[PDB]
């Protein structure tokens, strides 16, 4: 957390239920912080390990990195078997769970792994079920919530599921999403936040106690995004607010707890139409600081990770707990 670009408490952003429009939201840019290749590759899955170690991957090759954010050396410690690896989230147990998405219609899954691609076990098998998984995130208890990425516009064949700890009992939270993609947690778990791409549209879903059974009127839509492609992967700090990678549209819109936008994070070159492909927002464990993937591969550019320090520190999830 040094002197980058900052996102303050300030103005509409300090407020509970800011009106506002997205081009007068507190905009900032973010600066370059580590290259990953000259190459385009569709990056990432970004997640710390305990050790606060920088963990991803692109999608495209499987290729999955593991970065120190102190020396910013690249390491990568193996490829993913599966097709299209899309996520990584480290369980508390220190074992990499890796979604993928297969052949983007039903031969998706969840596996897990050591940091070195050893102890490969499926949580989730791609031949026995339809699922196309996109992205998950471990509640206290072990257990995770996942998102179905199927469909699109008007045909809403995906979804957000849930997994016991245990990883026998798979149970629907909400269904007839046009391809769930991001989903996080807030800090008390009782309330999931899920973007739809295909139709632009961020999901707020309050859950009872028992964490699978939906409020009564408790999933709502609290904000509707705008732009091609749509929303993509997220993120919360220790205040609440949802950082939100927009794919296609080289940034990141940031919502306080109740859904309100208050906060902008932009791509270099994104005017001239490059970097667009920002796919994820990650804290460095214990700071503030954010860290942004892109690639410019629409247009021959390599692959990118930028970074900026967000409104709070990032949040203790599952694999920072004990």
């Amino acid at each position: 957390q040094q002197d980058l670009p900052t996102l303050f408490y300030s103005g509409k952003s300090n407020s509970a239920v800011p009106i506002i429009s997205e081009s007068e939201l507190q905009t900032i840019t973010a600066e370059p912080w580590l290259e990953i290749s000259k190459k385009g590759l569709q990056l990432e899955g970004l997640n710390f390990d305990r050790q606060g170690q920088l963990f991803l991957l692109d999608v495209f090759e499987g290729n999955i990195f593991k970065i120190n954010p102190e020396t910013k050396e690249i390491k990568r410690p193996f490829v993913s078997h599966k097709a299209n690896p899309a996520a990584i989230k480290i369980h508390k147990d220190g074992r990499l769970f890796v979604c993928y998405l297969g052949d983007f219609k039903s031969t998706g899954g969840i596996f897990a792994a050591t940091e070195n691609g050893d102890n490969l076990q499926d949580i989730i098998e791609d031949l026995s079920t339809a699922y196309c998984i996109d992205d998950m995130v471990f509640d206290s208890k072990g257990g995770f919530y996942f998102t179905d990425f199927r469909g699109y516009s008007t045909n809403p064949l995906g979804g957000v599921y849930y997994v016991s700890p245990d990883f026998r009992t798979v149970t629907p939270i909400i269904q007839n999403i046009s391809v769930a993609n991001g989903i996080a947690l807030s800090t008390d778990e009782k309330v999931l936040w899920v973007t739809e791409t295909t139709a632009n549209r961020l999901h707020r879903i309050a859950l009872e106690d028992d964490g699978v059974t939906i409020q009564p009127f408790g999933a709502t839509i609290p904000y509707y995004f705008t732009g091609h492609e749509g929303p993509d992967s997220c993120c919360i700090d220790s205040d609440d607010n949802l950082y939100v990678a927009m794919y296609g549209q080289g940034r990141v819109l940031v919502f306080n707890k109740r859904g309100y936008p208050i906060g902008q994070i932009l791509i270099p070159g994104r005017d001239e139409g490059h970097m667009l492909r920002s796919t994820h927002p990650q804290f460095i464990p214990g700071t503030n600081q954010l860290i942004i993937c892109s690639n410019d591969i629409e247009m021959g550019g390599g692959s990118m990770l930028y970074t900026v320090n967000g409104f709070a520190k990032g949040h203790q999830s599952f694999q920072f707990q004990l």
